[PDB]
This record gives C-alpha cells, structure tokens and sequence, in this order.
C-alpha cells in the first residue's frame, strides 16, 4: 500500500452537534533534535492559530516512552459556519506532509 508518510495517525472526518465539542487529532513519530511542527487550516489558506479563542483551541504534546508528538485541535461549542474542509500540516528539518479532513455540524 501507500508510503509511510510523516503521519503515525491522520487527522479523521468528524460529525459533531451544534453546541458540541470535538477534537482533531495527529501524531508524528520522533524517531529528531526538535519537535515537527504543525500548522492547522481550514480551507486552502486560513490559518486556525488566527483563531484561538472560546471554540477552537490547539495543543501539541510528546509521549517519552513511544516517542510520539501529538497535536490536537479542539472546537469547543461548535457552529454551523464551522462546517466544511480542514487540513493538518506538518513540517520537521527535512520532510513535510500535510492530510485533509472534514467537519460537518449538525442541528
């Protein structure tokens, strides 16, 4: 099958409720003198750091005995207009990958 990438685990398509909450999620294998970085979009171009705030919130955490960094998007009291296309990007010193996802907020 396809080749192994930077993603250990893709982020998956999520269904949440209006008003609910949701987490997104990747984890990248360390194997590296400093952590991958990760970037999370919706859409082509906006950049959800811009975005922090009472709904969406993003943190990124390493597991020492698997060696694995996580990096988590949550959206808190979700929105219909949250609806639509994501993506997780994520760089390290000599590699980068990036993975598509979809939200969709019913009610």
């Amino acid at each position: 099958d396809d080749p192994i990438g930077l993603f250990v685990m893709r982020p998956q398509d999520g269904e949440v409720t209006v008003g609910g909450s949701i987490t997104f999620s990747a984890r990248v294998a360390g194997a590296l003198l400093k952590p991958p970085v990760v970037k999370w979009f919706k859409g082509k171009w906006v950049d959800l750091s811009s975005k922090v705030g009472q709904h969406l919130q993003l943190h990124d955490s390493y597991d020492r005995a698997s060696k694995v960094y996580l990096f988590e998007l949550h959206i808190t009291d979700a929105q219909p207009a949250f609806t639509g296309s994501y993506r997780c990007e994520v760089s390290t010193k000599d590699k980068f990958d990036c993975s598509n996802f979809n939200l969709t907020v019913h009610e």
